[PDB]
């Protein structure tokens, strides 16, 4: 029952680099006002990888008072350490999550046992809440087979998929094999198209500022209106272009900034501040968004 | 006018391995009569390149003769060789195909000014004939930018793109920069989102043997039809499963010699003999798509 | 003066996956008598990212403790989060290394500019130690060309390059452009390769159960006995080929544990245990490194 | 009897882009007095897979014609073709070659077990003629295991391998399964390091314009003079990473015509010439070649 659209929450940070929590329940409450599905935590977008087990604990909290049952909340707790995840994991149910999720453990080259020993680990941790498998190959390096994934998918607790792959033979595949299981489109880029072959919902970090054209383009194919679907993606997509020279996260958080949701447009350090070059185009876009 | 779903078309061989012409028309006369809007001849599919210009300019001329007029063809002319493939676009020309068509050469790392030349020289052969830009990063091992992909789809003589790509979020860019541009999915197992992202049309090998369903996915979106686009999308990817299993050439010339066309269901040496554990499978196969 | 043989020092754990302090000082003290140049403490092979700081940060106290002023000690500060990165950095020298190590951020795609400020940023935190660029694209994704290794090793604050990478052209590039430059051979299976190629020195992890073996190739080809270099880096290659098996820092544990200098042989989770099969294997090769 | 330094030969064109056998008999006989072991004829650097069967068993012809008992003497017969192959293998023998090489045939993917059965054709139609298997992943795309290239290896009729690959632990673990095996290492850059691994020579192409640097390598480490075989190794290298810059066989060619070997300087399109402004240096590198 968590499918559905849903914004990967980008974690906004002060001057100083430390979470802004004034801007996070404001940005969890934008989400909400415009009418997102639910909002996936501390995952890529949210800049978990840079950020302490703390600090990332203290967001879900947050979120959680926020998000009470306005909204579907998921945890992502994943680390490459299992324990960690196990604690995120612990912290998601006391704070009343929704679901729990988990990238494929990246860096050191691990089997395919361990990644199943691992999602399990995890899984007995989050003591009841579904867990939603993270499929990512360009970031975690991670190549899984359609059989791994299958293997994967059928753990006991799994309850949903996140494919971030752009390989929609494989979206089928995972579809035609798992016909009642929740599978996301990762790649806001190709939304429409991972749809029709076979995604539910998706979950992506450019939902944070045009979530309504996503839910757009799924009423729009609901309804068999092809030609609308299409010219809402390639509206996201004309922004994903632009983001993507800007930077994504700190484009997002740019936009959001000039939408007066994010009090500082920062993302942490390594990531490097917008070139300014870019600004027009982000304010011009802050603007037009407020359509 | 290139705008079609075309047939990648299979080039059979004799026990002796040496061309058997009676079944190429019969594979030609057969597309003909499933009512593909036209053949790409002299592909990868065609097993080009284990074979002599030659023997290549053979089936172009024997192709010729049994189609030209009755559907659209384009005629696969490349070579590593600039020299070679612009006495085949010659050929063609001469033969009476209406475009001409090239892989990015393989092989030696060619530069992009490289592969520019060698486009305009073979365009320049083909005497006014169009010239169908082919990519297909995997078999070929070129990695061609968005923007040298630009480049090259606005090169004077150029009137098509075969996409051979599973990068639908590139199909969508193509589309949006060249929206008069014929470009063609090359990918089956997506070509219904491949459509959806902005192909508009498709050459594929598994059009030999089930060109209707490919037809039939055009119209079920032109139609808004989803739910039968993906239907017929799935229908097509169950027997994609398993000719990748058997072998892609010769799996399709085995049921198509079930299917009575092609008499030998042999590819070149060194492509191999069906596992005849699948035999039974494709025996099957053939005889359901007789439907 | 960091040329040299370095061992890539393995932080043992107890039953209960926590630091076991005991056997790091015994494994701190085996590497001390076994006759290494020095220690490289807290990277890939000391499985860092599978630890918190405050861990990491112990362990460079204690093996501070017990090898100061003993041998050369290099920490490996790297993290994701430049801020992370600058914390270690400060302690590394609060504790007394002789430098200061990162690897290359990874996960995220940053650009090399943000790269090298990252650099630069725990170069100013290390206060005067200096840097020891990790170049090791396998692990993490970075792919870095030669001009930017030229770049990041011009940096002022890098004293030393650890390639761990088995392009040896461009080890000689690199020996080529930079005659002063310390340069590690990071794979330990082409050691004597790479100082045929221009490495003065090398960082490993097998250093740790045969360091006395690396000592001698370089002693022979020195010596010019390239017979005794070669017998020596075969005899390496047999135990690696064996360790590759058996996964690398657990098939190290396991051997030390046999040396009786670990106690627990036991990896973090995600890492699962050495397999059973090899364990006489395993028990025969520490015994006869008892030579 | 087969070990050696072999160069790669070049094959000359004229200003029409037909060959020069003028200038092909010059280069064959420019190498034989240079004092290179033996011919290495119609591979990648032989510009093979831009020619015909007739130009390559032409090619074939003409140096067997010119140096027949003078040099060892080895045909590169490989095409996708394991029929064009084993014509090219036949002639090879009539011809009287020393002995008979293909590389994994590419473009299409073929299984290791096609692979195995596409060298036993080949070997069958040498008569007798040792094989010499080519690994050379880069350009093929073929990548075979350690396993694989062991099967490989003890296929019957073959005789030695063609490493080109710079993976050197690779090198010696073939070097250490198979002893009495003639190893050739194919990557010049790393050909002293090729050397200490396990190769017993080498087969290159830019042996062509400076062999006896090579000779001198393989006489250092024999002498233990570890100190000249990297002076001579950098000596090379810097040609090398000039000749990357221009273009390897254009600029090879290149400084062969300023050698007066060479009368025109062409490599067949789509292979372009060689930038202006390299004239001076290449000129100048011929100057200095006169040592």
């Amino acid at each position: 029952n968590l499918r559905g659209v849903m914004a990967a929450l980008l974690t906004p940070f002060d001057q100083q680099q430390a979470l802004d929590k004034a801007s996070l329940r404001r940005l969890v409450q934008f989400n909400i006002q415009q009418g997102i599905d639910g909002l996936y935590v501390g995952g890529s977008t949210g800049e978990a990888f840079v950020q302490s087990l703390s600090e990332r604990e203290q967001v879900l909290e947050i979120v959680a008072e926020e998000g009470k049952g306005k909204i579907k909340l998921i945890a992502h707790v994943g680390c490459v350490t299992t324990a960690e995840s196990q604690q995120l994991a612990a912290s998601a149910k006391r704070y009343g999550f929704d679901a729990v999720s988990a990238v494929t453990p990246f860096y050191y080259p691990f089997s395919f046992e361990e990644h199943c020993d691992h999602y399990r680990a995890i899984i007995d941790s989050a003591d009841g809440l579904p867990m939603v498998v993270y499929n990512i190959p360009a970031l975690s390096g991670v190549k899984l087979t359609l059989d791994q994934i299958n293997t994967l998918v059928t753990l006991p607790g799994v309850g949903a998929l996140k494919q971030t792959s752009g390989d929609l033979y494989q979206m089928e595949q995972i579809r035609r094999e798992h016909p009642d299981l929740v599978l996301y489109n990762g790649y806001d880029e190709i939304f429409a198209s991972g749809l029709l072959a076979g995604a539910d919902g998706g979950i992506g970090s450019t939902y944070n500022i045009m979530g309504w054209r996503y839910q757009g383009i799924v009423k729009a194919l609901k309804e068999g209106d092809i030609q609308t679907a299409q010219k809402l993606q390639t509206e996201c997509n004309k922004v994903i272009d632009l983001l993507i020279k800007t930077g994504v996260f700190r484009g997002l958080k740019t936009v959001l900034h000039y939408m007066d949701v994010v009090s500082v447009p920062l993302c942490r350090k390594p990531f490097g501040p917008v070139d300014e070059k870019y600004q027009p185009e982000l304010k011009a876009l802050a603007q037009q968004l407020m359509q």
